[PDB]
């Protein structure tokens, strides 16, 4: 005698379509968070004070009394305990409505409850840290490499147990620093780092920062990244001045310090290693120390009063010839009397 609502007509007949009500419950969430359980459409039977009592007649699996209670007058559905989807994926219940006047003529309707999977696993990186390498002469857009050889790209793999293994988890990656220097690719299971701006080893040789993944709900633990900027020979050995006027004296004798030249090269290792050489002009009377740049009188040589000299001095770094850099200094020497 009571009918569940809505009554959806079965065309070409006088019959109401039997109802299967629908609810859905986020796995592992609590009653307090979820209650009351929203049912679509809302549960209601008709014939203030309806005089109708609602209850759950039967359901499968038979665990359901442990998880659900229905209010007799309101048909309100209350969760009693959080549901683990590993153990329970769904419930199918039958709802009874009957009159309370003492003449029950029960009606029945279905209620289907889905237990929903949720984004409830934090994303994660498959390494505890990442070491990258980049040459300072690399252009914008260059990919950071995973080795000194610079032959293969630094691979950053971010996964998420909420997503299928072979499927892209579509994570967002936050950098905590240097976001105007480096950027991370925005799609894919494997991410890479590229240059937004050229880097100069002589300004900064190392970059340390961390990356955090985000799945729309939870963040990963931050993962630490170090990037090493490798030297290019892009600095030239440089004297303080183009030329130097210096005077020597008749009394001076072989071995005596004539002048100390000092050039500067900011590059790393042998790229910054300077070698000095007199190309021409010493006329046998002066020599220079290959590594110190100090010029002195040559052995078995005496100054003559009038003599002048023009020494052409070269400073070069010890990069391979193809990349070698040098500059020239000219040293004018005149002998004087004390
Ligand atoms: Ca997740
Ligand atoms: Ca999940
Ligand atoms: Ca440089
Ligand atoms: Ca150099
Ligand atoms: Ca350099």
């Amino acid at each position: 005698s009571p009918m569940f609502l809505p009554c959806v007509l079965v065309p070409n007949t006088r019959d109401c379509r039997p109802l299967t009500y629908q609810a859905a419950i986020p796995e592992l969430r609590t009653p307090e968070e979820l209650n009351p359980i929203i049912v679509t459409p809302p549960i209601q039977a008709i014939d203030d004070r309806p005089g109708i009592l609602y209850s759950i007649l039967v359901g499968t699996p038979e665990d359901y009394p442990r998880f659900f209670h229905m209010h007799p007058r309101t048909a309100e559905l209350s969760l009693l305990e959080p549901v683990n989807r590993d153990f329970h994926q769904k419930f199918d219940l039958v709802i009874k409505a009957e009159q309370d006047n003492g003449h029950p003529l029960p009606a029945f309707a279905g209620l289907h409850i889905e237990i929903l999977d949720e984004n409830n696993q934090s994303p994660y990186f498959t390494m505890p840290s990442y070491q990258g390498y980049i040459l300072e002469s690399a252009p914008v857009g260059a990919t950071i490499s995973d080795s000194l050889n610079l032959t293969s790209p630094l691979r950053i793999v971010a996964l998420d147990k909420d997503i299928e293994a072979t499927k892209d988890p579509e994570l967002h990656l936050f950098l905590n620093d240097y976001t105007s220097v480096f950027t991370v690719t925005q799609t894919g299971i494997t991410r890479y780092l590229t240059l937004l701006q050229p880097v100069d080893r002589e300004e900064q040789q190392t970059y340390t920062f961390s990356i955090t993944a985000f799945d729309g709900v939870q963040e990963s633990e931050p993962v630490i990244v170090n990037i090493q900027v490798m030297d290019a020979n892009d600095n030239t050995p440089t004297f303080p001045e183009i030329s130097y006027d210096v005077y020597v004296y008749t009394d001076m004798r072989p071995g005596d310090s004539v002048i100390q030249l000092t050039a500067v090269d900011a590059d790393e290792g042998s790229n910054g290693e300077i070698t000095y050489e007199i190309l021409v002009g010493a006329q046998g009377d002066f020599i220079i120390n290959k590594t110190t740049g100090l010029i002195t009188i040559a052995p078995g040589v005496e100054m003559i009063v009038g003599r002048t000299y023009a020494l052409t001095v070269q400073a070069a770094d010890n990069a391979p010839p193809a990349e070698r850099r040098n500059s020239i200094c000219t040293v004018y020497i005149e002998v004087l009397p004390p």
